């Protein structure tokens, strides 16, 4: 149907916008702390602590398969990155502090993404 195509175009355009958002957020992580999944070879107990691991590479895979239907889903995954790190790591660590800085900087980006998603439809 043409209605199905139109819905597919909207998903494609959301994907474009989420790719730009993802780039901007990942620039706020210049140490690349959140770039890849926590390795279970290097942190063998991780999944005893963190039930839903997340990282920027994993989000990029989901994005490129057009797997985010709305901004809320994307933000959920971004918040997992931050929130998982702030639980596993203590306050005095470079990991925790990186997460705080990513959250604070990323909020600015997400605030305008939400306006754009709503505005363009």
């Amino acid at each position: 149907s043409m209605e199905q195509v139109a819905m597919e175009l909207r998903l494609t355009e959301l994907t474009r916008l989420l790719r730009s958002v993802l780039d901007q957020l990942q620039d706020k992580d210049p140490a690349r702390i959140f770039a890849q999944p926590v390795s279970l070879k290097e942190v063998p107990d991780y999944l005893d602590h963190i039930k839903h691991p997340m990282d920027f590479a994993t989000m990029r895979k989901r994005l490129e398969a057009q797997g985010y239907k709305n901004l809320h889903e994307f933000e959920e995954d971004f918040d997992l990155i931050i929130d998982n790190c702030m639980k596993y790591n203590a306050r005095d660590t470079v990991f925790y502090r990186a997460a705080v800085r990513l959250r604070d900087q990323g909020g600015v980006v997400l605030r305008q993404a939400r306006r754009e998603v709503d505005s363009i439809g």
